[PDB]
């Protein structure tokens, strides 16, 4: 058997009658499916436990994910190989805690609502990958560090200091957050994980055998930003939002890194520095994407590679041949320095 | 009136009798102090609400913080100007949920224990400053960005790539985490806040009028690392753990920066880049600490400043005079490059 626990947020106000109606329909359907569980609500938050045969549970959950009456659905626990039902007598027992007045339940409700409102804020400051590990039954704090081969992605905004000096502070933050959103959506879609922001910089990583995905993510980010620039409103700072991207590949250490006050589950190692140093080279080139020969040679698709004969990097060991992709995008460009100059001219006059 | 809500972890196993004994003593004392509230336990976690006159509540809480039977004490909510008591009839009502078998409380306990174990993990991946804001009644997600003058601190480990290549992965992570712990303890003690780790780098900040504290924190970190090196066990990698530190001062933007999957409450702006570029200069100098003339001139104490006549920075606007402190520490050094060479020689032979 399988058992799922999740929390969600009301998408709109729901009356007590509407909540009980959800419970009636849930009980009618779950009884036929040999599914049991409990559904609680407290001040605009749902909490549900569902248990039964795994195939059936998965299909019910996918239907629940399509219900427009809740949103921000977070799976807290996914238990497989469950032996005994927790709620064998309840096809779906509905407990509206807003309406409950029992004297012992009253303090429990206060603590549950305080902890829930804290948790739902902390979620936004937390990586989704952390929640996935917890839901699988593993405490991420006890994962031991390990050496692992990764593709490291590093990107930043071209001439970002100009934004910070020529725009209102609300608009500066809107631009950087738009950029971080674009990068995160595409990296995550390609199976990578964003691990760190610092200033206007993104650091992300992919599995070591996923160079094709790292390259595709990088090209798709550059195309998404081109579309965003061309379609932005008149006078919008997004019209001059440009990126550089560097990719490197190497053995890194993955694990919990930080202090007793705060840590992240992230990566350490030379490929992080190499990716950042390659990304900085894009400021002297017409190409917005550059990557090492190790990334190039690990790819399996027939990419339109171009060798950037020069390899004037610093801090490396045996230098490195550097490559890009030659497409209509990386080609139709007038190069950093010129772009930096235009960014200032444009932003001075918006 | 004031009302405090907090959670804590049992420091050792406590029996049901010991829990009820805490509740008896709490009830006896709180009744005399006109304090009311509730104390819950669930699988090795305490939850407490206390309410009453503010002075009295603060003193009771300080006594509770000294009790050796719990640890990891986190204030979830501090309410001031409370008008009505939540638990007027309970000097301290003790509810041991492990022992409760009520049929409606049974699902509530399961959800409370799932949410609590998630929250206590998320705490370690979260900044303490976030929890402080939440406890004061503010949702940090809704704080608007603002321009603000800050001192920015940036530090990294000298020749860190050597550690990652010559030591077992568990030992590499132990070293970096020791370094991040040392920095965090001292920065926080001096009123600053650590905001970002990336690789082996620390980024922190202080209020704009706290240059003295940023300088003191920097000197105290360098002295703590000297003590750590000299007292490390035979053959320990901590014997060759060295730091560089750069400090800059400028207007930055403070606010929520990130994606829909993940954000931090942090800072953006040119002082971040300047501090990192000053810290990199320490690799060409005997001095481990360097800072801008703006930091120097904002200090109020009679520091033993030394002007590093050269100011060969890059990327700046009108360059910058660069300073350090000349003490027995920054003086008794043989300079980067030489230090980098020694780090490799030592770590190759441990
Ligand atoms: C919080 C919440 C919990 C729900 N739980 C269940 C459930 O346990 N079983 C179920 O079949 N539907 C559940 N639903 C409803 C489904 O989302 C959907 O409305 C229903 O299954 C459609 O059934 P019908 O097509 O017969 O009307 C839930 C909905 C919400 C908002
Ligand atoms: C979880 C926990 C909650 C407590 N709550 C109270 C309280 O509400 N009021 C109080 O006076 N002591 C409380 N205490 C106890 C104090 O920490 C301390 O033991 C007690 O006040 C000492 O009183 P005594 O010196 O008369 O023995 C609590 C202890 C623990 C572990
Ligand atoms: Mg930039
Ligand atoms: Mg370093």
């Amino acid at each position: 058997m399988k058992r799922l626990t999740y929390i969600s947020k009301f998408s709109r106000p729901l009356s007590g009658d509407e909540i009980e109606a959800i419970g009636r329909i849930s009980s009618q359907k779950n009884q036929q499916a040999n599914v049991t569980g409990v559904l609680l609500c407290l001040d605009g938050i749902f909490f549900q436990i569902l248990e039964g045969e795994a195939e059936k549970i998965d299909r019910i959950y996918e239907r629940i994910l399509a219900d427009e009456r809740h949103t921000d659905i977070l799976c807290l626990k996914s238990e497989v190989e469950v032996q005994e039902r927790m709620f064998p007598d309840w096809s779906m027992q509905t407990i509206n805690l807003d309406e409950n007045t029992d004297f012992l339940i009253r303090p429990i409700k206060v603590l549950l609502q305080t902890l829930t409102e804290s948790h739902r804020i902390l979620e936004k400051y937390t990586q989704p990958s952390i929640f996935k590990i917890i839901s699988q039954g593993t405490n991420p704090l006890n994962i031991r560090p390990k050496a692992v081969e990764k593709i490291v992605f590093f990107s930043d905004i071209v001439s970002f200091s100009t934004f910070a000096e020529k725009l209102p502070v609300e608009e500066v933050v809107s631009v950087v957050n738009s950029y971080f959103s674009v990068c995160t959506a595409i990296i995550t879609r390609q199976g990578g994980e964003v691990t760190k922001f610092i200033g206007d910089c993104v650091m992300a990583y992919f599995d070591g055998d996923c160079a094709d995905q790292a390259i595709q993510a990088s090209l798709d980010i550059l195309m998404e930003l081109e579309i965003l620039r061309n379609s932005a409103p008149e006078g919008s700072p997004l019209r001059v939002l440009y990126s550089g991207i560097g990719l490197a590949k190497g053995k890194v250490i993955e694990g919990n890194i930080g202090s007793e006050l705060k840590r992240d589950y992230t990566i350490l190692g030379d490929a992080v520095n190499v990716a950042a140093r390659l990304e900085a080279l894009t400021r002297q080139l017409s190409q917005a994407l550059v990557f090492s020969s190790e990334v190039k040679n690990s790819a399996t698709k027939s990419w339109n590679f171009i060798w950037l004969t020069d390899s004037e990097l610093k801090g490396k060991s045996e230098s490195i041949d550097i490559y890009s992709i030659d497409n209509e995008m990386t080609r139709k460009s007038s190069g950093g320095l010129e772009i930096a100059r235009n960014i200032g001219h444009y932003l001075e006059r918006v």
